[PDB]
């Protein structure tokens, strides 16, 4: 107990506001993170004093904006315990770092008879470009099964991949059911198989470490809007041998070395792979969001999450009529569904008492026919998350359920 | 004569700067814009009041940020008057969008005998994608010649254009030399021949009046950044009935309407090739640098424009032993080279009197080796640059000369 959530919620200005006449309860944050002042005044900084393009040589702006572009680069290496600044790719987010895996590694190391494995759990981002590129090469997609709280089993793992299996794709952390996946005892197996691994850390990097060389992922995928900062961002960490020997998914300025008339050469890694005019203002604001999150802790917002997660899990199981999705151990959100109310009507109910959830499939589609249900509520939260606001919540649930139970009651007897 | 330049600089607070001890005269416009207050205010207020994942249908400021999101949309249909918002695909910059086009149209319609012309002027974004299409289908890339003044004939479009030619790719403005390219009759030209044209206009977007109905271009291509707005944004136009043919480029959630095990459907465009969370303040803010631009008019940016360029080439023939490269009638740069100076050193000399230049390739290998030259330098204009500046650089360059032509004399006598 060492972040005081007074002090971390008083530099997030978005929070400080009423929607329909109620103080705004943001339960939201697996669809995406609110920023601190520390990472708009980055973007404002960055905008009002050294914007210039990159990878310069010259003037004195330009050499600024490169200082703090590469800069962010190696505070994410620092951030996931990568081995070199090579290996960190700057991307618009996981779906395309997911995609670039997807086409230029996949894509050219598959052929009929390998298999690409996933699991029912994924995201969507971590499902199509992989359908895709089995259909591209007429390789093989298999599902790994999932246990009845919403857990891989490693037997399961070791059962669905085979010798023929040459990519696992998996997800960090379920935006769903809160599952934490034993992506180090499933890289293992991977290799065991001889296939690389590929993790989808969208929802994980945000809420706890990541340490790529404790997890020996052979690629990571992440989103800054997801962990307070800028939109539009996002990261590719992979292994340094396998990135040499991926062509680049993307051509232009800026990843070329020699450019003649009908062939080109690409330059080093990580630029190989970051084709034309780069996301300046954003990577140095993720960068920023990066030294947030660092002082705070990354440890001491797990525990924080994990305190918020115990507290809704009891609290959802004080309610009458609600199904919880997932197992007991999870990372920071709750997704639900109230006996006999849709969950739109839920979150459109919750969002007239300033409450913000998520309703719908979550992009997990095949996840919820899993579940054997067509769309599911969702309150996730954050470091800036309390319990008061999970007692209004609950409070909001009850007072739903009571709402919808008796005007049926009302106009059954009509 | 209706803009008043200081009222226009003052909202720039980038430019109210020393360098080296002098003010800061930014000539660098080409490589990046700077941005307005009212820009960089749109994404303080979005990140202060109303972030949120878009494509709602529940909570307030999940509304509210798609509002804005889709606003924006429409304000770039509105801007380049396109036919609809099903056109207008946001994307990370004009390289994304160029090689969308590439790998989702060139791709899929191209076979050995078929042509892709494209011209010796194009930036590294216009060449890099059509190389490794051509590979990739065994078609075969040509190139339209240019005349000595770096213009391009209309009789060299036709000789070059065949019944064989499927694609046309050409900048509507040269990052190097200015020239303004002949869209509209291009297009007409590869219409007639049975090709459709792509339209690089990074450079021309932000400092000219963009009709994709009166030049009936196919696609066309944007970046955000050289026009007032945030980095990490771009805009793909094409034509309703070819998008709709096209297969997305990128695979995710957001872009699918169902998703079953091994097969999905894609979205209505224009989201089916807006695959995972969206560039969501870098598209409001590329919306917010719309309405600036409008406000202060195009046509009277482009004349501003034109004074400063036909200002700037009447001074440089002013210097002896200065080269400048391209047509006089042109936008607003001026690309040049000392005699026996090299560009970069010409453009540290400058930086060291607070004037921001571009020396190198300008990511234009093919168009260098055309112009008999291993790297230039360039001075590139916008909307915030003055007919004093100009003097500073011509000023800059004469003290240039001399320096370097008498410590030559001096240890010549060493
Ligand atoms: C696990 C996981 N993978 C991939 C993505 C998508 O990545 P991005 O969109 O490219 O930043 C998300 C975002 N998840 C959600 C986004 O909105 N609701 C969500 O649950 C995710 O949670
Ligand atoms: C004509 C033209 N096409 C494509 C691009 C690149 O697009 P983007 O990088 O994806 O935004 C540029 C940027 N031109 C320059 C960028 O830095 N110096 C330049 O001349 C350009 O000027």
């Amino acid at each position: 107990g060492h972040m005081n959530i007074t002090d971390i919620r008083e530099q997030f200005p978005i929070l400080h506001q009423q929607v329909n006449g109620h103080d705004l309860v943001y339960l939201d944050s697996a669809a995406t993170s609110q920023k601190p002042r520390a990472v708009i005044e980055t973007l404002d900084k960055y905008y009002n004093q050294y914007n210039s393009n990159v990878h310069r040589g010259v003037h004195t702006l330009g050499t600024r904006a490169t200082d703090g572009y590469e800069g962010a680069r190696e505070k994410v290496r620092k951030f996931i315990n990568a081995k070199s600044m090579a290996e960190i790719i700057f991307t618009k987010g996981t779906t395309t770092s997911l995609n670039m895996v997807a086409l230029s590694y996949a894509r050219a190391n598959l052929k009929p008879g390998d298999e690409v494995v996933i699991t029912y759990m994924e995201h969507h981002a971590n499902i199509i470009p992989w359908q895709q590129a089995v259909k591209a090469t007429g390789a093989t997609l298999k599902y790994i099964p999932l246990q009845e709280d919403g857990t891989i089993s490693l037997e399961d793992v070791r059962e669905t991949v085979t010798s023929n299996t040459k990519i696992v794709a998996v997800s960090h952390v379920s935006n769903v059911l809160g599952t934490v996946n034993p992506i180090k005892e499933m890289a293992k197996i991977a290799h065991d198989n001889g296939a690389v691994i590929v993790v989808d850390g969208a929802q994980s990097t945000p809420h706890m470490k990541i340490d790529v060389q404790d997890l020996d992922c052979d690629f990571f995928a992440l989103s800054s809007h997801k962990m307070c900062g800028p939109t539009g961002v996002g990261v590719l960490y992979g292994k340094k041998a396998l990135l040499e020997n991926m062509e680049p998914a993307e051509f232009g300025g800026e990843m070329i070395d020699f450019v003649g008339l009908y062939e080109s050469t690409w330059k080093e890694l990580p630029w190989k792979f970051e084709a034309g005019t780069p996301i300046i203002a954003g990577a140095i604001g993720l960068g920023a969001a990066i030294d947030f999150l660092e002082e705070i802790g990354l440890d001491e917002i797990s525990r924080h999450e994990h305190k918020l997660a115990a507290y809704a899990l009891e609290r959802f199981r004080q309610l009458d009529g609600v199904t919880v999705y997932g197992p007991e151990e999870r990372a920071g959100l709750v997704t639900f569904n109230l006996d006999d109310v849709h969950p739109h009507d839920v979150a459109t109910v919750l969002d007239a008492e300033g409450i913000a959830v998520r309703a719908g499939h979550h992009c997990a589609q095949p996840l919820m026919k899993w579940l054997d249900v067509t769309a599911t509520a969702r309150a996730s939260f954050y470091l800036y998350n309390t319990e008061e606001e999970i007692d209004k919540l609950v409070e909001a649930l009850q007072k739903t359920k009571e709402y919808f139970t008796n005007v049926f009651v009302d106009l059954e007897h009509h």
